[PDB]
Order: structure tokens, then C-alpha cells, then sequence
């Protein structure tokens, strides 16, 4: 239970939902055939469009709920350490960042923090030492103009039943100044990307001991890959 509720560019704190489409609550999306996984539930909505340019070192925040976190030494802020996972973050491309509908956009991905084997490290783990930030460089490439910059934490400590496993999604609304001409060779929809029988999705993360350490096994995100210039 956590929400992606800030942006920073190089940096330079942009302040509490500015620039989100964000949840009202912390309540995971569970049905990937939902709408509600395109930009997380429909929640808090926000008039500014962030100044971004290509190459840009972005952070994206996440806490247990809005403002941080909901009582004094949470266990759970930014996220609580059983939400093992992937943290993934998608580009789609918009002509007005403030007014586009979230429906039937074209998306790829730009970059994922998965689950190192050797270290036993998931996205989520990076997260939580990062105090709730995951830290991505916008790719050089992509063309001038407005775009929906969706993150996303999928936690898996019960995806071994199907349907449950846990997405936590806000998009956040830029402007890319000093891009290049790249354009995708291949977009997804959401929903549409992610099956519920995605080996990323449907799968016990469970090891000998019980703990979460997918057995030392490598773990393949759902969706397409990161896009390369
Ligand atoms: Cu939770």
C-alpha cells in the first residue's frame, strides 16, 4: 500500500502532486483489465505540466499515503518490506499533458528495476532504501512535446493466486524540451499489456525458508521491454 505522489527533476523537487494524476488512497489495482491501471484509480488531478528535458535524471516518490507517512515509525512508509516487485515506468506520447484522457493512449517503456538474483534485491527493495524514491533517466531520444509518465510498483507477496497480485500506478504530466526524433517500433495499451497469466504476475516468490527471494530464480517483468536509443 503506497502511492507515487511526487516528482524531482536532477534533483529539484517539483512538490506534493504536482503534476499527478494520483490515487485518493493507497488501495492496490488488482484487475489488469481495469482502467484504473493506466494511471492508478482515479483520484487527485493537477493543472501543471512539469518542465522536463531529454536525458533528465527523474525521481518519482512513493509513501504509505498521501503526505508520507500515516503515524509516527510506520513500518509500512514508504512501502511496507513484504511488497516485494518490480518498479517499471512507461512514456506516452500526448499533444496536452493537462487535458488528454488516460483512454486508449500508446505507451512504452523506458526503464524497470526487476529483481537482482545474486543480491536477492527487488525494485521494491531499491525503493524503500532510496526512502519511497526510484530514480530513472528520461531517454535522450524521445521527441519534443507533452507526454504522460506513468510509474509503477507491482508487489507480489500474494500474486500466487491468480488475480492477486498488486499494482500501485500515478502518471505524472511533463513537457521534453532538447529531445532527438525516436519513435517506438511498438507501443502497448492499458490495459490491455499485462495478463493475469504473465509469469511476472502469476508466480510464487517464495523460497526454501519462506522467504521472498523468487529461489534465486531471474524474474521477467510483464509488459514489453525498455526501449533503447
Ligand atoms: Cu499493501
Amino acid at each position: 500500500h503506497a502511492i507515487f505522489q511526487k516528482v524531482s527533476v536532477n534533483g529539484a523537487d517539483q512538490g506534493s502532486l504536482t503534476g499527478l494524476r494520483a490515487p485518493n488512497n493507497n488501495n492496490p489495482v488488482q484487475n489488469v483489465n481495469s482502467q484504473d491501471m493506466i494511471c492508478g484509480q482515479s483520484g487527485s488531478t493537477s493543472n501543471t505540466i512539469i518542465e522536463v528535458k531529454a536525458g533528465d535524471r527523474i525521481g518519482a516518490w512513493y509513501q504509505h499515503v498521501i503526505g508520507g507517512a500515516q503515524f509516527p515509525n510506520d513500518p509500512d512508509n514508504p512501502i511496507a518490506k513484504s511488497h516485494k516487485g518490480p518498479v517499471m515506468a512507461y512514456l506516452a506520447k500526448v499533444d496536452n499533458a493537462a487535458t488528454a484522457s488516460k483512454t486508449g493512449l500508446k505507451w512504452f517503456k523506458i526503464w524497470e528495476d526487476t529483481f537482482n538474483p545474486s543480491t536477492k534485491t527487488w525494485g521494491v527493495d531499491n525503493l524503500i532504501n532510496n526512502n519511497g524514491w526510484v530514480y530513472f533517466n528520461l531517454p535522450q531520444c524521445i521527441a519534443d512535446g507533452n507526454y504522460l509518465l506513468r510509474v509503477e510498483v507491482l508487489a507480489l507477496q500474494s500474486a500466487y493466486s491468480q488475480g492477486q497480485a498488486q499494482f500501485y500506478q500515478s502518471c505524472a504530466q511533463i513537457n521534453v524540451s532538447g529531445g532527438g526524433s525516436f519513435t517506438p517500433a511498438s507501443t502497448v495499451s492499458f490495459p490491455g499489456a499485462y495478463s493475469a497469466s504473465d509469469p511476472g504476475i502469476l508466480i510464487n516468490i517464495y523460497g526454501a525458508t519462506g522467504q521472498p527471494d523468487n529461489n534465486g530464480q531471474p524474474y521477467t517483468a510483464p509488459g514489453p521491454a525498455p526501449i533503447s536509443c
